Parts: structure tokens; C-alpha cells; sequence
């Protein structure tokens, strides 16, 4: 009769208990770095989603009613949508910040502008950028700026009659049209001497050509007078203002906005089909009412796995990106394995519903077991690491 529901209900109960435990430990330690650095708000939205996956079991084991059918269609897509929107936004946050790529191309004869470049690069990698420093002799003009979020061009001033660019930088300057400059966020730097009429004339020449090319000049170029080693405060100070180009911060309020929008998209699909195809009684629409709902979640997961794989090497918040990666790879394995299972068990409603319950629970279990279990281990057993 209802013995088929012992297995699913036991799982859902233990899973809801485990989710309330994980929430509790997180809230108890809400101000500690492990809980704050991870993009806190998103982690709460995720546990809510996971708790809902376990709650789905009760709604599927309960007797079909117009309300039960509404909630079955409403909840199944939404519960998963809450999980994967939280996971996508977390990955987007990592990608947007540690994603950003900077390129520094310097021109130096005595290595002063090279030192200034070496200081800026260290500061930017510390800021979160994936810096790529190169000398103007090594660089080839064609497609040199492509795929870089930020580009810094360093060069010294020469000439014994007028402004002259550093020798390695002249071939780059003359063929700057074929570099990818238009629309690119740029900044210039260089070393000169105030004993010369045109102090850092090279910086001026490069800034003006970039303006003409259609580049986004982020800041007034850095002009180092004399020894750059004595201007470290000026050079680091400038690199601090430069780094605030591709934003290195996403507000918790903005994180919940993106997440909430991605949930809203599924809710629009699931409500739109409840309006056209009214719920009723077994449940009236067990056909292709959840097809759109499924496509939306298949998109979210695929997107999330692609971003998670791209962000896998990021060490921030105790290698979180690695564990977000693992939860997504396991989700793909689950989803791709249960798809033929639902097809072959379509003849038996009890087996079909039991499988649905087990798999929805399993999907929720890999989020707890892969993302939260390593976080809970540091919180509860390694407190010295959480301070
Ligand atoms: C012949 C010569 C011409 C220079 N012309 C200028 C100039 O017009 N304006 C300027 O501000 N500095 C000028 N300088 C100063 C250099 O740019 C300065 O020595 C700089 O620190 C060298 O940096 P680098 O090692 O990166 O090439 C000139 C230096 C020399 C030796
Ligand atoms: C198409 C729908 C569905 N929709 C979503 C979805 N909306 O994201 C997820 C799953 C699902 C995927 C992976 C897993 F492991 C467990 C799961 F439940 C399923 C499973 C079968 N189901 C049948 C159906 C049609 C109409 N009513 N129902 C109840």
C-alpha cells in the first residue's frame, strides 16, 4: 500500500535533519571567515533550495489533489532552480573577479620603466588579476590586446631635439591600429626627467593615439620623475586606482539580485504552464508540463559546470571553486543516469515516483556532501583555520 514510501520518506527526513544541522552550524558561526568569505547570502539560498529537494518527497508521496498537483509542478522545477541559480551566481562571482586578465607591455632601455612595470604587475596579481607582463621587443603588434580585461602600456621618453619614444616601443606605437585597442580599458605609465622640456612626452603620445583608436582611457597616465625605486608609494598608489576598473567586488545585494532573477525565470515558466494547463486529478498533467522547467534547469547546470571547470584552479575561501566543480560534475552524472531510468520505469507509477524521490534527494545530497561537508569540517574540527 504505502510501504513503498518508507525508503523515500526516511531519506527525505534524514536529509532535512542534515540541512537543518548545516544551517544551524553556519548561523552559529555566521560572523566567522569560512561563512562570510564564501559569499554568505548565496550559501543560505542554496541550503533553502537543498531543504526543498528533500521536501519534494512528501509532496510526491502525498495523495494527488489539485493543491498537491500545483505544488508538484511548482516545487520540482523551483527547488532545483534555487540550488543551481545559487551555484551559478557563486561561480559567476569567482569568474568576474579572479577571471579578470591584465597585460603589461613596457618599453625600457635602462630598466627603470621595467621596474615600474614589475611593481604594477605584483600589485595587480595581489588585487586578483591574472597579469601578463611582456617587453615591447618580444611583442608582435597583431592581435596583442585580445582577451585582456585591462591593458597597461609603459614607455620612457627620449630624443635630443624633440619627444621620442623608447626604441622597443616605436614599432608597437606605429602599428597600434591592429592591436585590439578600440573599446579596451587602458592606462599608461612611464619614466622621464623634469630637467627635460617635455616631461614624459612618450606617455602623452601613447595616450593620444589610444584616444584616437577608441580605447577607454581609465586613468591619467603615471609620470615617474627620476628613480622609480624612490616613487614606490606613487607607483603602488596609482596601481590601486587602476585595479578599480573591472570591479573586484560584487555587493551581497547584487549577488542576491542575479540569483533571484535566475530563479524568477523558472517561476515564470512553471506559473505560465499552471495558468494554461490548470492542475487537477492521479495528477492531470504528468506529460510535457515540466519540459520547459527541465530545459531551464538543464541550461543552468550546463552553464554552471562550464564556469565551475573554468574557475577550478581558484584558491579563494578554502578552494571553494574546486568543491563547486565537484558538486556540478556529480550532478551531471546523476541527471544523465536517471533520464533513462525515468523512461524505462514509466509503466509503474510507484517505481517512477520512488526513483524521482531518491534522485531529487541524491541531487540535494551531493550539494551537502561536496560543498558544505569540507566547510563544516573546518568550522567544527579546525577552528584555528576559521579566525
Ligand atoms: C638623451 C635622453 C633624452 C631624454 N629625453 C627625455 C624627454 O624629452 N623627457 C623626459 O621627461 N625624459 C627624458 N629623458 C629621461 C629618461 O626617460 C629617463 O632617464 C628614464 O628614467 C629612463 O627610463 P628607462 O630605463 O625605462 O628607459 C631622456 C633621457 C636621455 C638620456
Ligand atoms: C520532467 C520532470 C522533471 N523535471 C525536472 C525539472 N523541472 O528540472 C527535474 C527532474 C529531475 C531531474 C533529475 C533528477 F535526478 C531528478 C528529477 F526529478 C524531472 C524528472 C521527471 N519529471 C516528470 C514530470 C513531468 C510532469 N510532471 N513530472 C513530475
Amino acid at each position: 500500500g504505502d510501504a513503498w514510501a518508507v525508503g523515500p520518506v526516511t531519506i527525505a527526513c534524514l536529509g532535512a535533519l542534515a540541512t537543518l544541522f548545516v544551517l544551524g552550524v553556519f548561523v552559529r558561526h555566521n560572523a566567522t571567515p569560512v561563512v562570510k568569505a564564501s559569499g554568505r547570502e548565496l550559501c543560505y539560498i542554496l541550503l533553502g533550495g537543498v531543504f526543498l529537494c528533500y521536501c519534494m518527497t512528501f509532496i510526491f508521496i502525498a495523495k494527488p489533489s489539485t493543491a498537491v498537483c500545483t505544488l508538484r509542478r511548482l516545487g520540482l522545477g523551483t527547488a532545483f532552480s534555487v540550488c543551481y541559480s545559487a551555484l551559478l551566481t557563486k561561480t559567476y562571482r569567482i569568474a568576474r573577479i579572479f577571471g579578470a586578465k591584465a597585460l603589461i607591455v613596457y618599453g625600457s632601455t635602462t630598466g627603470n620603466t621595467e621596474y615600474t612595470a614589475e611593481t604594477i604587475a605584483r600589485e595587480l596579481a595581489d588585487a586578483g588579476y591574472e597579469v601578463d607582463s611582456r617587453d615591447a621587443a618580444s611583442v608582435e603588434a597583431g592581435g596583442l590586446f585580445e582577451g585582456f580585461d585591462l591593458v597597461l602600456l609603459g614607455c620612457s621618453t627620449w630624443g635630443d631635439d624633440s619627444i621620442e619614444l623608447q626604441d622597443d616601443f616605436i614599432p608597437l606605437f606605429d602599428s597600434l591600429e591592429e592591436t585590439g585597442a578600440q573599446g579596451r580599458k587602458v592606462a599608461c605609465f612611464g619614466c622621464g626627467d623634469s630637467s627635460w622640456e617635455y616631461f614624459c612626452g612618450a606617455v602623452d603620445a601613447i595616450e593620444e593615439k589610444l584616444k584616437n583608436l577608441g580605447a577607454e582611457i581609465v586613468q591619467d597616465g603615471l609620470r615617474i620623475d627620476g628613480d622609480p625605486r624612490a616613487a614606490r608609494d606613487d607607483i603602488v598608489g596609482w596601481a590601486h586606482d587602476v585595479r578599480g576598473a573591472i570591479p573586484r567586488f560584487i555587493s551581497p545585494a547584487s549577488q542576491v539580485a542575479i540569483c533571484l532573477a535566475l530563479i524568477s525565470g523558472q517561476l515564470l515558466i512553471v506559473v505560465a504552464w499552471l495558468v494554461v494547463e490548470a492542475p487537477g486529478t492521479r495528477c492531470n498533467h504528468r506529460d510535457a508540463s515540466m519540459l520547459g522547467s527541465l530545459a531551464y534547469n538543464v541550461l543552468l547546470i550546463a552553464l554552471c559546470t562550464l564556469y565551475a571547470f573554468k574557475t577550478r584552479k581558484c584558491p579563494e575561501n578554502f578552494n571553494e571553486a574546486k568543491f563547486i566543480g565537484f558538486t556540478m560534475y556529480t550532478t551531471c552524472i546523476i541527471w544523465l543516469a536517471f533520464l533513462p531510468i525515468f523512461y524505462v520505469t514509466s509503466s509503474d507509477y510507484r517505481v517512477q515516483t520512488t526513483t524521482m524521490c531518491v534522485s531529487v534527494s541524491l541531487s540535494g545530497s551531493v550539494v551537502l556532501g561536496c560543498l558544505f561537508a569540507p566547510k563544516l569540517y573546518i568550522i567544527l574540527f579546525q577552528p584555528q583555520k576559521n579566525v
